[PDB]
């Protein structure tokens, strides 16, 4: 469905923001 | 439909903050 | 409908959010 | 409908959260 | 109703992360 | 509700991100 | 159902942010 398919696009951009907090705890640590 | 829509537009905006938390991680490297 | 409405609401706020960490990067190179 | 109030009520928290990042913004400036 | 007592339950730790990062930009200030 | 379920966890996993948030303003005073 | 397990996606990405942001916490302690 496609409201199915926009929460799993929320989903994935999510994802997307955890990667880059991700970066930003590695860049802190450097 | 309208709601879909909607949900869509979370998931683009999400991905916004996404590329804004990318630039603080090479903010905080460089 | 006020359910997509309040969902277009959401991803405004989200939209204010991606600005207001755009400026915390540029804060940052600054 | 309860739904949708309820939805409202999470994009007026987003709205705060993105008051919040303006903030942070400003306090890296200063 | 459940659904609409979760998506209240989503906006209230939304109002606890605008909370604490309210806390960071006073922390950045200090 | 399988739905509503799934809403209380979303509630749940932001909660955590805000204790996160509260960790972080607190590692900035220190 | 779909909706439901794109749902419980939404909350684990969350979690995933959570974590990152604990390590971000950590990064600046440390």
């Amino acid at each position: 469905g496609e409201i199915a398919k926009a929460l799993r696009e929320i989903a994935k951009a999510l994802r997307e923001c955890a990667w880059a907090h991700r970066e930003i705890a590695k860049a802190l640590r450097g």
